[PDB]
């Protein structure tokens, strides 16, 4: 028995495991009950706190993942299956995990608590590239990451309703959070001093516990990566839930609320993911059929009239994306595309491209999209139009959604700082056209090539080395600049005045200004003009 | 005769002229200036089709410029050239339809390439007798036969009542091509060949070159054109049968004629000159800057539909034409009604004063288009920066009315048959009198085409009289082959036609041709398809 491993909580004793990092051991103790299992009776019912339990419980194995859909698009293939679950599926898979500094930390440490993405429909803390002993072991940090209810177990709603009333799994994130304040000195880490972070759908996550009152208590700074509360994929509308949860239910041949809630209890797992997938309104890609609703309580108004009127003086966040966020998601539905050729499309294969990438447009703002990012002295060049479509996917879900948080957060009073990674992985497997895809910033932040296994090159494990200062800096100080360290060149606060961001790559920091400005005036400022109006 | 020069006494179908030797810096060139092609479109004739000029008995003296056609006189800036340089320099007139030829001295022995001038103006405005259209250079360094006519302005050349015997319309337009008939009949008698006939104008005069190419009968009467910061299609050449007669009868009601369309029409041949031209700016639906009150009108005649349908499926394919803009079209216009505007300062504009002169610059845009407008042209890393937003309000105004236009032109002829040639003009003349922030307007490299840097006495510097020279070439080049490259010569860049496909074109400056890409390519499809599109649906 090591006493470094042993920790009292307040629901009981924890055995976690020494694990070994390159550069020395840090202690994770992995699997951690947090709530009362959601089963039975209580799915799509918010999560109940754990019952304390006798004895010494066994913290040192990842804990099942959330039921969920499994990708099938290319089987067999590391790009997409590095993303799919790798424990057992279970709706019994309310745990976190914390890995810290091997022996425990003498003093207080800043805390990072990582909310996974995957659209709200998929996910585990228990990937691999969601590892934290790098950051553990290299930066002293204490890492928390969490597993929330996804998919129609998460998220399905019939707002107003006692039995499902949306919102579920954010539900999970804030109860970890809480635990995070009552438990975490146990290990080490200072409850005063907790940031978030997470990527894509995690991001989002993050932003709706910076827009609801009762998570603001649980932390004190945010990083959004490639994914924001506002914008067109993160939120719908109470009648839009409802329409799909009903939708739901009719294909799972399920007949007042209580009665229609009731039958969905019934009805295996598999059932409801067979059609979760059959909800949505359109054909489309960047969309997800259970996701955070508006239902005037967790979100009080919508993310768009939350950050327009919040106050956020005592606030710092990082925030930032992909050089090619929308090339990832036409593999998945738009057609030209593939991971096994070039994907040179035609105009014809363009215009249609567009309606499935933005498709709550209308013809006209359609035809909006195709005019603005046709290059019209090349408008029929395949290459230029396989570029467009990419681009049009991540403007429209990821850049301007976080080009607008960030002016709002800026001119509302928070300290914003904003990045554009541009690096991509010399061991990625996905085709040279994609470019640096959404989600392929994740494993350099916890700092995985400094694995000599993994075979990443030194200069990306200097790098890693560089982005795990940045994140912990800020952390630490709400600042990610190196603040022992003269020499810089300096990473400059984001404003609505000058709008300055730097590129994250093997280069050092370059300071440029405005996030696709012009085009974001375009999605952010004309288009939504265009539809009140129309 | 018996006495005077036997080199200046030349007959044509009318009768016997008496021309007069003048000096251009190489040598003398022959002038017959002020030659009567029509009957004086007076009285009874106010508003009507010109009528052939009948024969005269004895020697017309054709020794000096005639009348200009009666029009609205500038007084914005008293005393300044940039604005006097295109104000009347003869008395104004009815008796006004008179044209002018220039040769070299002696006359050409074998058929010469005739070139002929349409000024610009707005239609309300111009003469061919100002300083800047005179064909001395041009006659006398490249051995032109050049010739330049009046032709009716404002209400007399434009008032349409549409389908009316009395104001049928475009009757200015049919001066042109009065002027054009005469040509073909009489310029052998020169030594010009009416078989190599090429129009060239600028502004009002360029959008009158293209309607001469929509119109059948006109395309008898040239082989070639020349489109200088103009065209026929375009949101200010032309006015629907309906607006013209909108205008024609708000004019009416403002000179005491109330109004059938014989009575209204009489009672207007009854009015002073001045009157109409007095209430001439009262009749616009908007305030408005590069818009003006009588135009050619779609009439169904002599333009048979819109331009904008012409230019679709017309044949050009045995048309060659040359076609461009210069730096700054819209400069110009600002100082005549966006507040904020001024020659005599920087003209720094807050983002107010340009959401408000983008409204008078797209007078004709709904609320969704102008904000459309504005936010395409906002620079929106720097929104308020003064010095942008006044350069941002030039482009618009520029883009709008010339560029966007010139291109669509460009890009209808060249896939429909033509062969075309595009230039942006950039270089700004050393002895400009407007401020430096509206760069190169609006009609100021007419005078180095004309060659006058070639008079030592206008102040013109050494690189600026070869300049004058290249392009002199280039335009007579064009004229006589359908291509403005010399033959001669190679590398000396060569200047490529414009197609669809490459979208090329050239810059003219003090430096050798370059190749560019797209005019404004982005930009104008804003312009081009998108707000028709909005427009359309809205
Ligand atoms: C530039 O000028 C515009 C027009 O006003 C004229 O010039 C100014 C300086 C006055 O002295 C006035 O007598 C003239 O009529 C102004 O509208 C504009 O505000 C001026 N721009 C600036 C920033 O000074
Ligand atoms: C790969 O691209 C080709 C053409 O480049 C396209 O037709 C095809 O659908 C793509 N995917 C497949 C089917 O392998
Ligand atoms: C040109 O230059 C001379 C000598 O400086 C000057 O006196 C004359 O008035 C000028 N003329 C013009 C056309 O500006
Ligand atoms: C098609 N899915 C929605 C399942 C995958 C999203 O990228
Ligand atoms: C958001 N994910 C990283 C889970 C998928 C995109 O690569
Ligand atoms: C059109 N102008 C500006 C030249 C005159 C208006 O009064
Ligand atoms: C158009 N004009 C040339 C006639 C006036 C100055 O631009």
């Amino acid at each position: 028995e090591d006493p470094q491993l042993l920790v009292r909580v307040r629901g009981g004793q924890l055995r976690g495991i020494r694990l070994k990092a390159p550069g020395g051991p840090v202690s994770a103790f992995l699997g951690i009950p947090f709530a009362e299992p959601p089963v039975g009776s209580r799915r799509f019912m918010p999560p109940e706190p754990k019952r304390p339990w006798s004895g010494v419980l066994d913290a040192t194995t990842f804990q099942n993942v959330c039921y969920q859909y499994v990708d099938t698009l290319y089987p067999g293939f590391e790009g997409t299956e590095m993303w799919n679950p790798n424990r057992e599926l279970s709706e019994d898979c309310l745990y976190l995990n914390v890995w810290t500094p091997y022996p425990r930390p003498a003093s207080p440490t800043p805390v990072l608590i990582w909310i996974y993405g995957g659209g709200f429909y998929s996910g585990a803390a228990s990937l691999d590239v969601y590892d934290g002993r790098f950051l553990a072991q290299v930066e002293g940090a204490v890492l928390v990451s969490m597993n929330y209810r996804v998919g129609t177990f998460g998220f399905l709603a019939l707002p107003g309703s006692r039995e499902a009333p949306g919102n579920v799994g954010l539900l999970d994130q804030r109860l970890a959070l809480q635990w995070v304040q009552e438990n975490i000195a146990a290990f080490g880490g200072d409850p005063m001093s907790v940031t978030l972070f997470g990527e894509s759908a995690g991001a989002a996550s993050v932003g709706m516990h910076i827009l609801s009152l009762p998570s603001r208590s649980l932390f004190h700074r945010a990083v959004l990566q490639s994914g924001t509360p506002n914008g067109p994929w993160a939120t719908v509308s109470a009648g839009e839930a409802r329409r799909r949860a009903t939708l739901l239910a009719r294909l799972v041949g399920c007949p007042n609320d209580t009665e229609l809630i009731a039958c969905l209890r019934t009805r295996p797992a598999q059932d409801l993911v067979d059609h979760e997938w059959h909800v949505l309104p359109q054909e489309s890609i960047f969309r997800f059929s259970f996701v955070p609703v508006v239902d005037g309580d967790f979100l009080s108004d919508t993310p768009e009239a939350l950050i327009n009127t919040g106050d956020f003086q005592d606030l710092q966040v990082l925030v930032g994306v992909v050089k090619d966020e929308g090339s990832y998601f036409l593999v998945y539905g738009v057609p030209g595309f593939s991971k096994d050729n070039e994907s040179l499309i035609s105009r014809a294969q363009f215009l249609a491209g567009v309606r499935i990438g933005v498709p709550q447009a209308s013809d006209l703002a359609a035809e909006a999209v195709v005019l603005h990012y046709t290059d019209w002295l090349h408008p029929e060049d395949p290459t230029h139009l396989r570029d467009a479509m990419s681009a049009v996917v991540g403007d429209h879900n990821v850049v301007c959604p976080v080009a607008q948080l960030a002016g709002r957060l800026a001119a509302q009073g928070a300290r914003v700082y904003a990045y554009i990674f541009e690096h991509r992985a010399s061991t990625l497997t996905w085709p040279l056209w994609m470019g640096v895809p959404h989600g392929y910033e994740i494993e350099f932040i916890f700092g995985l090539p400094l694995d000599p296994s993994l075979n990443y090159t030194t200069e990306e494990r200097i790098f890693a080395q560089r982005l795990m200062k940045y994140w912990t800096n800020f952390a630490r100080t709400g600042d990610p600049n190196d603040p022992r360290d003269s020499k810089s060149p300096q990473w400059p606060p984001y404003t609505t005045a000058a709008q300055q961001y730097v590129s994250l790559n093997l280069k050092p920091l370059e300071v440029r200004r405005g996030l696709r400005a012009q085009t974001c005036a375009f999605w952010n400022r004309f288009l939504p003009k265009l539809l009140s109006a129309t």
